[PDB]
């Protein structure tokens, strides 16, 4: 019953007793195992475990607040149907959330998050706001910082508040009659929906998108970024002088934007999130996946590799060599960023903390391991469990 | 429905049918998945005979035939009477096929269908089983362009016990538990080791020893086998421009032969069924040099390549790495002893993939063991969404004989 969890690299052994409180159902059964597939009134229910939980958290179980934050959720349903979040509670559920989060690597952080209360916002003009404030505070001039907005949760008969974009930053991705995509082929539908709602496209291969915001009712209105608080990394490498001419650039903050929120049963479909990047996004999926910009034969090319053999792995000297010119480029201009060796030994610590806390973690190995070097770090000969535990971030469907 | 599988790479989808044949059952439920764990009766007899019996007649297009018929019936009779059967000679070269087409963590299985199977059922004592391993080491070696091969001796049956190998691999270098704590050798062949010694066999001391061969015929404690150093073919590591490389000593074995699992076919299991192809190249340079439980040379190779070992950051490791894996590639070409590298295979593994979906509608893989284990998402599986699941006929894990 209680999964025996085994590190091949050290022979150490845990059992994962938090995988019991399992609250939903992943796409695994006995007869197939999916864990490979990228997507596979009683509210009360949910809202009282929640409650559960953060007093629990606080050591206030059972307590005096505990008993009237019970009625009090009770009643605010009882007369709407829907009940509010406590600033607190709400600023727990965030940071838990990200703590269940099994394909995150970074969650040796998940104490340190900066919850950005926006459930007061209406229209677009004041998302916009607050996405502005948010993109100034995590950016901080290269210093990241890791931070979350919360805009108004879902509830019954009324709009939605949404982000079209996936992320707050992407580079545009324009088709041309020959078939290709110049720019960002992960981009191509957003592309084509900013210049259908107005915005005017550029023609180069990283010219940043406007924001597709939308309130309640409201068809999305388009929202450029200024230009100054948009901050940029330029690539180069610190011994390859051509590498720099490639001009080739990523910008400094991860932030996703089209992922939903889901507390104690409630539900925000607003709410992005920004921490830093690992290095091996950038350099190895955004730049080297054959279906993102694809640059690794340009690479080879100009390192005079051998590129017709598979066998002399100028695939995976060209993708070192990448990867190196990330680290240095954000180093260089004082932007946070982490190399897939010191993100995996930190999870490695995480795992050990959640060990003692909780009695485990969930973990999705496959998400965990980094794209290149994966039996190099210490994850890579961890055994892992996956299940989902709320709070926690879900993907939902396209505002289309 | 059955399970949606997408590709990344192309934006192609498919259905994977194949996965509701799946009868035994994996280790994962709706609560959990335990994907990424390495190690999580007359009338089931028959049901598994029956249903192989029509796997190889639909092999061959004959399903619903006479001979079909009639072979199911003779099936049935033996059964009935003696409580087990005997395959056929050509269901058992059928068997072994299916069992490594069905085998979800190798990422060889283009191959399939070109694999020689020598019958050793009829092998009735250690010495003769010794003779069958080494003609086995032989044909597969080939002097360096090595053949896929597999042995299979005689089925388990009631009142007997069971042929059995007892290293896990035919060629396999000791390890020797130092006296100060650590290990002179191959440290995840430890305990094999100290089990040959135990039974007689008088040790060296180098970092590549290769060790005997433990048999054991049944209901006879095993028994110690020196492989003639002629028939173990080895190839010295060299670097194609670090001529230091060679220095470092470094050697590794031609023919990777696993000796340790269970075959099943058509309800019958062969204990003992050594079986052998070719490496890919991350096997010895990636894991059997670079883990830090293995031969755990990645730091030293890269101080002699002269890389800041004292920040991650400047990718110290991953530069190091790459070049053990050109090594490894480079002296096995050199040495005309077959390799294959993580791209291509698997780049054949992906058109294996596309033939089983013609084939079957589905295919079982386990995406954290076919993706390699260095530049997983330069290769094209990285980006193939996997079921994985249990067919037979099957290769499995079994325990350890002591
Ligand atoms: C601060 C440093 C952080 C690092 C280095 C980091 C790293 C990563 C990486 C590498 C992934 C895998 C994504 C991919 O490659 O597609 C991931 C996923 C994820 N992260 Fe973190 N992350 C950080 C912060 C955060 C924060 C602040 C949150 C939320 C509060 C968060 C929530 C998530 C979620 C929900 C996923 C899953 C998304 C998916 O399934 O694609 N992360 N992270
Ligand atoms: C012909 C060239 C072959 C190549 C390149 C190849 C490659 C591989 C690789 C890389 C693995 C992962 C193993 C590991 O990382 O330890 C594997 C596993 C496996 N291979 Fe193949 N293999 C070949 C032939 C064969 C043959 C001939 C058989 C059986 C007849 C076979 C059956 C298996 C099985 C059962 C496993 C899984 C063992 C386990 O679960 O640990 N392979 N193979
Ligand atoms: C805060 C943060 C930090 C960090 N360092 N990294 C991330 C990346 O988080 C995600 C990354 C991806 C990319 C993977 N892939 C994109 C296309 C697809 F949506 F089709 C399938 C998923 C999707 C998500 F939803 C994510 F939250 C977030
Ligand atoms: C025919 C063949 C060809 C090839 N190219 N390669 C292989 C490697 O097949 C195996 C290799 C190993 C040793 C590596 N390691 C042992 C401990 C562990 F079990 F934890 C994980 C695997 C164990 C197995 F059972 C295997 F089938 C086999
Ligand atoms: C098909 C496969 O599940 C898919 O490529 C996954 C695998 N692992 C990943 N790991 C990370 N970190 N990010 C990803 O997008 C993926 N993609
Ligand atoms: C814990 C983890 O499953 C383990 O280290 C696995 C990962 N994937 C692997 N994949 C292959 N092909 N071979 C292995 O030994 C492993 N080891
Ligand atoms: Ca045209
Ligand atoms: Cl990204
Ligand atoms: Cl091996
Ligand atoms: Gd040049
Ligand atoms: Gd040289
Ligand atoms: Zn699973």
């Amino acid at each position: 019953k209680f999964p025996r969890v085994k590190n091949w690299e050290v022979g150490s052994i845990t059992y994962d007793t938090l995988s019991a409180q399992a609250q939903q159902d992943g796409p695994c059964t006995p007869r197939r195992c999916l864990g490979s597939l990228v997507f596979p009134e009683q509210l009360l229910s949910q809202a009282r475990d929640f409650i559960n939980q953060y007093y629990s958290s606080i050591k206030r179980s059972g307590s005096q607040a505990h008993e009237q934050r019970l009625q009090e959720v009770e009643a605010e349903v009882a007369a709407t149907g829907t009940y509010q979040l406590r600033e607190s509670e709400l600023v727990f559920g965030a940071k838990q959330a990200w703590r269940n989060a099994p394909r995150c690597v970074g969650r040796i952080q998940w104490g340190k998050l900066q919850v950005f209360d926006a459930r007061d916002c209406r229209s677009a003009q004041e998302m916009f706001t607050y996405i502005c404030n948010h993109i100034k505070y995590a950016t901080n001039r290269g210093n990241l910082r890791s931070a979350i907005t919360v805009f108004p949760q879902r509830c019954p008969g009324r709009g939605d508040f949404r982000i079209w974009n996936s992320q707050l930053v992407r580079y545009a991705g324009y088709r041309q009659q020959d078939g290709s995509v110049r720019g960002d082929p992960a981009n191509v539908e957003i592309t084509e929906l900013c210049i259908q709602h107005g915005w005017t496209p550029g023609n180069g291969r990283f010219d940043v998108l406007p924001l597709l915001l939308q309130a309640p009712d409201e068809p999305p209105e388009l929202f450029l970024l200024p230009p100054e608080l948009v901050l940029e990394v330029p690539l180069e490498h610190p011994t390859l002088e051509w590498f720099a001419a490639l001009g080739l650039r990523w910008y400094a903050l991860p932030a996703v934007s089209n992922m939903l929120l889901e507390i104690g049963g409630l539900e925000f479909p607003a709410a992005p999130f920004s921490g830093w990047y690992m290095s091996t996004e950038i350099g190895t999926r955004n730049l080297c996946d054959p279906h993102r910009y694809n640059i690794l034969e340009d690479v080879a090319v100009c390192m005079d590799l051998d590129t017709r053999t598979t066998s002399s792995l100028w695939k995976d000297k060209a993708a070192v060599e990448i990867n190196v010119a990330v680290l240095h480029s954000y180093q260089l201009a004082k932007v946070t960023i982490v190399d897939h060796h010191a993100a995996t030994a930190s999870f490695m610590k995480h795992l050990e903390n959640e060990q003692k806390a909780r009695g485990g973690c969930p973990a999705d190995w496959a998400w965990i391991v980094p794209p290149i070097s994966g039996s190099l770090t210490p994850v890579f000969h961890q055994e892992m469990v996956n299940y989902f535990l709320s709070p926690a971030f879900r993907y939902q469907p396209d505002p289309w």
